[PDB]
């Protein structure tokens, strides 16, 4: 008979899952498996992103239980667990969503050689991305595009991406009964305390497909806001209602399908003729995700500077003091320190908010390597995507794609043009709650009498600015011009 396995790595969803529909077709027993390493903390990861994964895993378990099935969370490594369950469950087909990451290509190639020895058919459909990224490189001549202007004109030449896959049946083939490896006491979704964490998460974004589909409809409640979306015109100092969709964590883990997001955008665009065009449009932002995935998958060492052909070699300085003050939110600038606080509390910031802290650390003030800043974002960001985190940090550090190093974000004026009262700063930095708005961006300029009255003395309660921007920026700007001369 047909007994299949639907492997969950990304694509933690039931909607638009071509790998799940194949594993349920003509099947007698389907096995939904998520391979979890219980020693992942003995090898860098925050409790916000990992608990976001667990909350997303409980969404699958509730969806499988409501359809007569059950999610299996197997412990160990995939190279050591799958050969055991291939013979124990009598598997003839293995389906999992395709992945284009470096570790995934080596991991999957190991699983492919194991299923061949066992006689298991491997089906790997694409659904994490809009298009087949390898197809885009072939149509473009064998090389991937390096500019958004050339990439946007390539996806328009191919046309619309494949429509989202249909929903799975309301009743799925359950796993076989009385299986030792499918025992609930060893295949249950663990909590954040049981995986080896001590402090609870503080984020306000709950993971899961049900939460992803709810935030999608909320974003589409106002179709005029969707059609007239322009990314550079959004408010980075908005936290009560974030001025963007905040769908990056659900798209990263796979709780939300990009194909369904793109299909919902065209329904609004077809009825709104004057809708925004890429790259500033909402569809353009998805094309940014497609563009970086196409370039990074074909470029070696895309997450590094050495051995990376698309990244310019820059003599980044080794300054642990500036790196520690930046990652611990004690640089003296309330606009920068509040964003880093929002990073360790929520795990998500506005794109322009990430622009200020990335510019301040790299080509702007501290001249610290973008890799050291990417590793800090890799820990706390609940939307940690290998290819976006890299191409965007190379963007803000003038290492790739971007080449206008004279544009330096002022860590004082940028936040003040959106929020002069400093509501964003008073929320994440409560030590400056009573500071007047006149000095809330430059607390060192406030008189001592104002510092005493507001309850925040610069040097005792809030640290002094580590650098003078006018002195640090001109130094970094001149060094970038000397680098580009090479
Ligand atoms: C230094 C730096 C690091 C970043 N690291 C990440 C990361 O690890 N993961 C991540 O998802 N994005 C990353 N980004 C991109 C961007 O900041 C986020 O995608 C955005 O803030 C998420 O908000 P949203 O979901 O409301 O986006 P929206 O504006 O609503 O866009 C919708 C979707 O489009 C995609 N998208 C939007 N902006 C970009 C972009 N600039 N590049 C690629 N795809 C984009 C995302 O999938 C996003 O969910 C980074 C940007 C910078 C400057
Ligand atoms: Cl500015």
């Amino acid at each position: 008979v047909k007994n299949s396995i639907i492997w969950f790595r990304k694509g933690l969803r039931l909607h638009d899952n071509p790998a799940l529909l194949e594993a349920c077709k003509d099947a007698k027993h389907v096995y939904p498996v998520f391979v979890l390493d219980p020693h992942f903390l003995q090898q860098k990861v925050s409790v916000n992103r990992y608990n976001f994964l667990l909350e997303s895993l409980e969404d699958l378990q509730r969806s499988f239980q409501a359809r007569g099935s059950r999610l299996l969370v197997l412990r160990g490594k995939p190279e050591e667990v799958f050969p055991r369950v291939f013979r124990e469950w009598g598997v003839t087909q293995l389906c999992f969503e395709h992945d284009t990451e470096p570790y995934a290509k080596v991991r999957d190639a190991a699983v492919r050689r194991l299923a061949a020895e066992a006689g298991v058919e491997v089906v790997t459909p694409i659904s994490h991305t809009l298009y087949d990224t390898d197809m885009l490189v072939a149509r473009n001549g064998g090389a991937a595009p390096l500019t958004m202007q050339s990439f946007t004109k390539l996806v328009d030449r191919v046309g619309d991406p494949p429509a989202p896959a249909p929903d799975p049946p309301a009743a799925m083939p359950p796993p076989a009964e009385d299986m030792p490896s499918a025992a609930p006491a060893a295949t249950g979704v663990p909590t954040w305390q049981e995986v080896g964490f001590k402090e609870p998460p503080l984020t306000v974004f709950k993971g899961g497909e049900t939460e992803a589909l709810a935030r999608l409809e909320a974003a589409f409640q106002d179709p005029k806001w969707v059609a007239g979306f322009q990314k550079p015109d959004t408010d980075p100092s908005a936290w009560e209602k974030p001025a963007t969709t905040v769908l990056s964590p659900y798209l990263k883990f796979g709780c939300l399908s990009a194909r369904l997001f793109h299909a919902r955008l065209l329904e609004v665009y077809r009825r709104h003729p004057a809708h925004s065009q890429p790259p500033v449009s909402l569809r353009g932002q998805l094309l940014w995700r497609e563009f970086f995935y196409t370039v990074g998958s074909t470029t070696p060492n895309f997450h590094r500077m050495a051995g990376n052909p698309v990244c310019k070699q820059i003599d980044w300085d080794d300054n642990p003091e500036f790196l520690a003050a930046w990652r611990e939110a004690r640089t003296g600038f309330p606009w920068i320190d509040a964003i880093m606080t929002q990073l360790v509390t929520w795990g998500w910031m506005h794109h322009l908010a990430r622009h200020s802290v990335a510019c301040f650390l790299t080509r702007g003030d501290l001249y610290v390597s973008w890799e050291r800043g990417m590793e800090v974002f890799e820990e706390h960001l609940i939307d940690q995507d290998h290819y976006l985190n890299a191409a965007n940090w190379m963007w803000l550090s003038a290492s790739a794609f971007f080449s206008q190093y004279f544009r330096v974000y002022s860590p004082v004026v940028f936040g003040k043009k959106y929020d002069p009262e400093g509501r964003f700063i008073r929320k994440f930095l409560p030590v400056l709650k009573d500071m007047p708005a006149k000095y809330i961006y430059e607390p060192w300029t406030a008189p001592l009498e104002v510092q005493r009255k507001a309850g925040c003395v610069v040097g005792r309660d809030y640290p002094a600015p580590i650098v003078d921007h006018a002195v640090a920026s001109k130094a970094c700007i001149a060094r970038m011009a000397a680098a580009y001369r090479r």
